[PDB]
């Protein structure tokens, strides 16, 4: 082999080494430029990615990742409590089309009803995920975020936007055992992958609707895949692979028998 | 984990086994049905392609996944020496060619191939791995305009192939009688290879050493749930190559088909 992203991935990861969310923008975009490339094939992305030579600037670039995302989070979670206009300054989040696109296909995935129970796995600073599953889709949402302060200020931000029917459990994914509901997501971040899912096969059974988000093809270069081994004790019942900037593959699963 | 094809395809594979128990030789119009059976498997756009190899690369799996993979080569293999031997007997060759059972799914083949690889009124192709019915080096130059030359390793088929071509008055397919290896010999402006041409390892290591860097390499492979008919080429099989459009298939076709470039140097 011999792909011409071989060495941009290289180049791009350099500038990573040695390393303000709006001056690293033009940073996210060389990554996504590749990411979202289609004439790239899963094998093609395969063989790239599962390099032993790819190994640390395939960490770099993962690294940049979830730090940019991180940072986006935060800030726009205090600039959503802060502004006058929130649902304005929501719709503003760089991630914002994305997430729509996204929940719209899971929502087809999952058969989404007004009116039934859904539960969020990993809220994060800013629950957009959980405040779409009500502001959209009508749903009665439980938000489980394991980090206090993090649950702290996603309330604020929840109750800053005034939606109704969102609610934020701070707590580990075993606060499922407690709640009764129809449909189970689990965030892309949501680690660790093994445990999550061995104590979500615990607490749910054979038809709960159970839909979690990783990365297929290029997409990969973002971050690491939820692996067949995660998911032991239950069952694929359909994929949606993203187009457009929508980073993340929803998987739809069930317990097994 | 819980797929209700585990059971099916064990099933499958145990009326295989009962089967090649009673008859080496294949009674190719009594088999039909089971082809149809694993066909709706393969087929099924429901499985998604880490389902599939979580199914298929099961250690539990592998004994079923042979047996169901001998089945389909013993018979694509049969029906070719089959339908080959009724061209050169029929009055109506062109009719009975059409009739082959696999027929309809090579059109839509190759017209995909014909569009990624970018064929050419003229052009020179070679088919690596002929079979006893060269239906696709036969399409090449009927359809598709092109200068063929159609690569077979066993003699007595090399032979029952040109005797199908010349059947249909089929000009610009010529049969050479060899391996891969006499590609070295020949001119050409596209490199095809069956999906049944073994073994890969060897014929794209073959391959490397005789094309140069600017030649289009198009190969036959299976993805998703078609890899329960035939093992795929493995990203192993291609070093030395970059892969440059895939076509997956739809309907009943079975071949993913792929274009690679030898790399630089
Ligand atoms: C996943 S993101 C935000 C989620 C998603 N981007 C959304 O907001 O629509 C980051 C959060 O998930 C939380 N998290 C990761 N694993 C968890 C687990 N097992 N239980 C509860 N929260 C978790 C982390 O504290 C982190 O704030
Ligand atoms: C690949 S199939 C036929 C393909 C199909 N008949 C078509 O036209 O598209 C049959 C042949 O490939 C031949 N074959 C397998 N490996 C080969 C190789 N490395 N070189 C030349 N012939 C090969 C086998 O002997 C077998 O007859
Ligand atoms: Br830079
Ligand atoms: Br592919
Ligand atoms: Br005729």
């Amino acid at each position: 082999s011999c792909y011409i992203y071989w060495d941009k991935i290289k180049r791009i990861a350099s500038r990573l080494e040695g390393m303000d969310t709006s001056g690293v923008m033009p940073l996210l975009d060389e990554i996504e430029e590749i990411a979202h490339d289609s004439t790239i094939d899963f094998e093609s992305a395969k063989h790239i990615l599962d390099d032993a030579e790819m190994n640390h600037a395939l960490s770099l670039i993962r690294k940049f990742y979830v730090n940019l995302g991180m940072k986006l989070q935060m800030e726009k979670a205090q600039e959503v409590i802060e502004s006058d206009s929130p649902w304005e300054t929501l719709r503003s989040f760089y991630f914002y089309p994305r997430y729509l696109e996204l929940l719209k296909n899971e929502a087809a995935l999952g058969r989404f009803r007004r009116g039934e129970r859904a539960v969020f796995i990993g809220g994060g600073p800013l629950p957009l995920t959980g405040i779409l599953l009500s502001h959209v889709y009508g749903m009665r949402v439980n938000v489980v975020e394991i980090e206090p302060d993090i649950a702290e200020l996603s309330r604020k931000v929840i109750e800053g936007l005034g939606v109704d029917g969102v609610n934020v459990i701070t707590g580990d994914e075993t606060v499922i055992d407690g709640l009764e509901f129809d449909v189970l997501m689990v965030a892309a971040l949501a680690e660790p992958k093994r445990r999550v899912f061995r104590n979500i096969h615990r607490y749910v059974d054979t038809e709960t609707r159970i839909i979690y988000r990783t990365y297929t093809g290029m997409r990969a270069i973002l971050y690491a895949p939820v692996s067949d081994d995660d998911i032991t004790g239950f069952r694929r019942a359909g994929v949606v692979l993203p187009s457009g900037k929508v980073n993340n593959t929803s998987v739809l699963v069930f317990k097994c028998p």
